[PDB]
């Protein structure tokens, strides 16, 4: 899910684990997030 | 959250709600999902 892929690279992050990569792979994420927000939006926008 | 809004659209569908427009957003959903599993494929690979 998008809250448990969030959890899992906290926890690596909290490891030091592949730093600059890891980065990418947070805001791909938060990518993710912003995109579903939008969704939710266009549909709101939708039943109006 | 991104089930929320999955279950919303396939209950929107089985109510015939806007159909076209709701198609979109289903599509869209379906290609945030794919990106959510090509980014843990990225991660698995990062973990080799």
């Amino acid at each position: 899910s998008l809250a448990a892929l969030k959890s899992e690279l906290q926890a690596l992050k909290k490891e030091g684990f592949s730093p600059e990569e890891l980065a990418a792979l947070e805001s791909e994420l938060q990518a993710l997030e912003k995109k579903l927000a939008a969704l939710k939006s266009k549909l709101q926008a939708l039943k109006g």
